Parts: C-alpha cells; sequence; structure tokens
C-alpha cells in the first residue's frame, strides 16, 4: 500500500535525524568509554550486576536496522548507557564522571531532538 511506504518513509527519515543525534551524543564521550560493549571476558561478574547492557555501537546497529521506532526508545537506550554505568562503577571512578558528563551534555541534544520530531512529525 501506499500508506504503507509514507510510515516506511517516516521511519527512514527519523532514522536519519537519530543518526545525527548519535554521532553528537557520542563526540561527548571523547574518551570512548561508551563505544562498545562491556567485555564479559574483562569483567566476567557483570551480567550478575547489569541486566540490560548497553554501548554505543549496540545502539548503531539497531539504529541501521531502523529499529527505533521513536525518540522515546532512542532515549531508553541511551539513558541505559548513563544509568548502566553509574551503578556499576563508584563515584570517585573516571567511568562514573565520564557517565554524568555525558549525561549533562547529551540533555541539551536531545531537548532539540524532542523539539525536531515533534515539529517535523
Amino acid at each position: 500500500s501506499m500508506e504503507q511506504v509514507a510510515m516506511e518513509l517516516r521511519l527512514t527519515e527519523l532514522t536519519r535525524l537519530l543518526r545525527s543525534v548519535l554521532d553528537q551524543l557520542q563526540d561527548k564521550d571523547p574518551a570512548r568509554i561508551f563505544a562498545q560493549p562491556v567485555s564479559l571476558k574483562e569483567v566476567p561478574d557483570y551480567l550478575d550486576h547489569i541486566k540490560h547492557p548497553m554501548d554505543f555501537a549496540t545502539m548503531r546497529k539497531r539504529l541501521e536496522a531502523q529499529g527505533y521506532k521513536n525518540l522515546h526508545e532512542f532515549e531508553e537506550d541511551f539513558d541505559l548507557i548513563i544509568d548502566n554505568c553509574m551503578k556499576y562503577n563508584a563515584r570517585d571512578t573516571v567511568f562514573y564522571r565520564a557517565a554524568v558528563r555525558l549525561r549533562d551534555q547529551g540533555g541539551v541534544v536531545l531537548r532539540q531532538a524532542r523539539r525536531e520530531v515533534d515539529s517535523i512529525g
């Protein structure tokens, strides 16, 4: 149907916008702390602590398969990155502090993404 195509175009355009958002957020992580999944070879107990691991590479895979239907889903995954790190790591660590800085900087980006998603439809 043409209605199905139109819905597919909207998903494609959301994907474009989420790719730009993802780039901007990942620039706020210049140490690349959140770039890849926590390795279970290097942190063998991780999944005893963190039930839903997340990282920027994993989000990029989901994005490129057009797997985010709305901004809320994307933000959920971004918040997992931050929130998982702030639980596993203590306050005095470079990991925790990186997460705080990513959250604070990323909020600015997400605030305008939400306006754009709503505005363009």
